[PDB]
């Protein structure tokens, strides 16, 4: 009944801005969603954004009549170098719809059975590297699965191979990328922004911008010398709608989004998954059992990966507990009254803190903390807009089809050729990128010598 919005502690002037002076800044929001519930008010000087963490909240904020995806500060500063690429460009631009049109098809049943082969390219490499290791060696996971994830979308989408199995050092596109990312987070907190303490900030910025901008005109270079593949329909496409294609300058900002979207994401979830499965024996145990009964070739088929089930809901229980893309903002498109008590003015913005929402207990029960894949059974028994790893609407994951193949053909690979050790006894260390994934996080895989 119009109730006042609670506020987390102040710092005079700064408002809340010194609470995002971290590393891990959404751990820090979701401490806060804890103590102050379903929604909260953060004010920083000239800007306020209201947090939800209630599937109640959240699925008023998920009706597209009413609420629009919003930039938040954190995609401004990423649109420095992905511009107007599907991720960063507002609804109402042209060429949101436009790219949308032209590049959905590069996401079909017919496209993903084409891309199915290069995946195995990679996931084979990834296996033939853990066969490889002599006794008593360790896998380092997420830097194994971003060598992955990362060659997949070169591959896949760009004929590009990165040869990240090939460096015992991230490409340096990848080094670039981190850095661009960090720089961007680090500008969330940063009053003072034009202070001179940060020139050097903006002048190493600018280089790791010119680092992913060589990459990109040179896999367009290499295609220009010579496919059916995500730089095929970027290049050639038409727009059903005005019959044109993208423009040059879109184009590359295309291929910068879908590099960064298309592995940073992915390579987060397959090592929380990884954490999981090691962390949950039974459930491993579960995971290898239909592993070992589906893949039943050297060389998994698109028809296989489409029936590791399990497999499947294990990589939804890891983006239900940490979504690697862990918010998505929203703004107000009129005057509205948000669950009948927070009345909000056009323009007005929300973030959806997607891993609190994902803990909402009046969903998924007083065991919410379990990691238990068994919850998406029934997709018709969970509450409407509950589960929300891929966003929301027409401004949803255009890649979640393309992530859950190669997530599920690589975990399927993984639990069919190896046993996995937590030798270190593991303690989850979540390093922030914007994106979320385990840091430091060790196994040792056991062969189980099975040819591929
Ligand atoms: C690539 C995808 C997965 C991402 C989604 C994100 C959504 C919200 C972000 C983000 C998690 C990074 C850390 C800050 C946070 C939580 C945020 O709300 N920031 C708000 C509010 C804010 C924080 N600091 C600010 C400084 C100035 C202005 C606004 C802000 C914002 O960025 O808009 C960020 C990471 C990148």
């Amino acid at each position: 009944t119009i109730k006042e919005m609670p506020q987390p502690k102040t710092f005079g002037e700064l408002k809340n801005l010194p609470l995002l002076n971290t590393d891990k800044p959404v751990q820090a929001l979701m401490k806060i969603a804890d103590e102050l519930g379903e929604i909260f008010k953060f004010e920083a000087p000239g800007r306020v954004t209201r947090y939800l963490s209630s599937q109640r909240l959240i699925k008023e904020a998920c009706d597209e009549s009413r609420f629009d995806k919003n930039l938040s500060q954190a995609l401004k500063f990423v649109r420095d170098f992905a511009g107007d690429g599907l991720f960063t460009s507002w609804t109402h631009e042209k060429n949101w719809k436009k790219a949308h049109n032209i590049l959905l098809p590069s996401f079909s049943q017919q496209a993903m059975k084409g891309y199915h082969a290069m995946m195995v390219d990679i996931a084979v490499q990834l296996v033939q590297k853990w066969e490889r290791l002599n006794a008593d060696e360790h896998i380092e996971v997420p830097e194994d699965m971003t060598r992955l994830t990362l060659d997949t979308i070169g591959l896949c989408g760009f004929n590009y191979r990165f040869n990240s199995f090939y460096r015992d050092q991230p490409h340096p596109f990848i080094t670039s990328m981190v850095r661009a990312l960090d720089e961007a987070m680090n500008k969330l907190q940063r009053a003072n922004p034009d202070d001179p303490a940060y020139d050097e900030n903006k002048r190493q910025f600018q280089e790791d911008i010119k680092v992913m901008n060589d990459l990109v005109d040179k896999i367009i270079a290499d295609r220009k010398a010579s496919s059916d593949d995500l730089l095929t329909h970027m290049l050639n496409g038409k727009d059903p709608e005005t019959g044109e294609p993208l423009d040059d300058e879109n184009i590359r900002y295309q291929i910068i989004t879908f590099l960064i979207a298309g592995h940073e994401t992915t390579s987060g979830l397959l090592s929380f998954a990884l954490y999981f499965l090691v962390k949950n024996p039974h459930v491993l145990q579960k995971a290898a059992e239909e592993a070992a009964r589906v893949l039943v070739d050297p060389v998994p088929s698109y028809k296989q990966v489409k029936q590791l089930k399990y497999v499947g809901m294990v990589l939804n229980e890891a983006l239900r507990l940490w979504p690697t893309a862990p918010a998505f903002s929203l703004y107000a498109k009129e005057d509205t009254v948000l669950g009948g008590e927070y009345p909000l003015e056009k323009g007005d913005e929300l973030m959806v803190l997607i891993p609190q929402l994902h803990r909402d207990k009046t969903i998924w029960g007083d065991d919410v903390e379990e990691f238990r894949p068994e919850r998406f059974e029934n997709p018709s028994a969970i509450p409407q807009h509950a589960f929300k790893p891929f966003g929301n609407g027409q401004r949803a994951c255009i890649g979640q089809q393309f992530a859950l193949h190669e997530a599920t053909l690589v975990l399927g690979m993984m639990l069919k050729h190896f046993d996995f050790e937590d030798h270190t006894n593991y303690e989850l260390d979540i390093k922030e990128t914007l994106t979320l994934k385990p840091e430091g996080f060790v196994v040792k895989a056991k062969s189980k010598k099975i040819p591929l």
